[PDB]
């Protein structure tokens, strides 16, 4: 509360490892479904019935813009790419299976990169 400030993390390293996360997801051989937006002039529903689309294109352009206030609102963005994915997925398909993998792959660099 006021005057009272609890011990906090050094954050200054926090935009460079995200950013080295993601390149890392960005350079997975299962991330060609994730580096654009998806065009919602050629895919029919999408617009309609993803409300926040994310790609890891939009995701570096609000990186390298100072868009993410703090590591949780990078974290939120990469992970709405992966449930929007499960949205309009089949698990059973190649882009569902993609975006499984991808999820795993992120979140086990998360916990290794920040939960000390
Ligand atoms: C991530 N891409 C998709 O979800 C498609 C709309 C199926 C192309």
């Amino acid at each position: 509360s006021m005057s009272v400030k609890k011990p906090k993390r050094d954050d200054s390293k926090d935009l460079a490892l995200c950013s080295m996360i993601l390149t890392e997801m960005e350079t997975h051989e299962d991330a060609w479904p994730f580096l654009l937006p998806v065009n919602l002039k050629l895919v029919p529903g999408y617009k309609k019935v993803i409300k926040k689309p994310m790609d890891f294109s939009t995701i570096r352009e609000k990186l390298s813009s100072g868009q993410y206030p703090n590591l949780e609102t990078f974290a939120l963005d990469v992970r709405l790419v992966f449930d929007n994915c499960e949205t309009f997925n089949e698990d059973d398909s190649d882009i569902g299976r993609a975006g499984h993998n991808m999820r795993k792959y992120f979140e086990k660099k998360w916990t290794d990169t920040f939960k000390v």
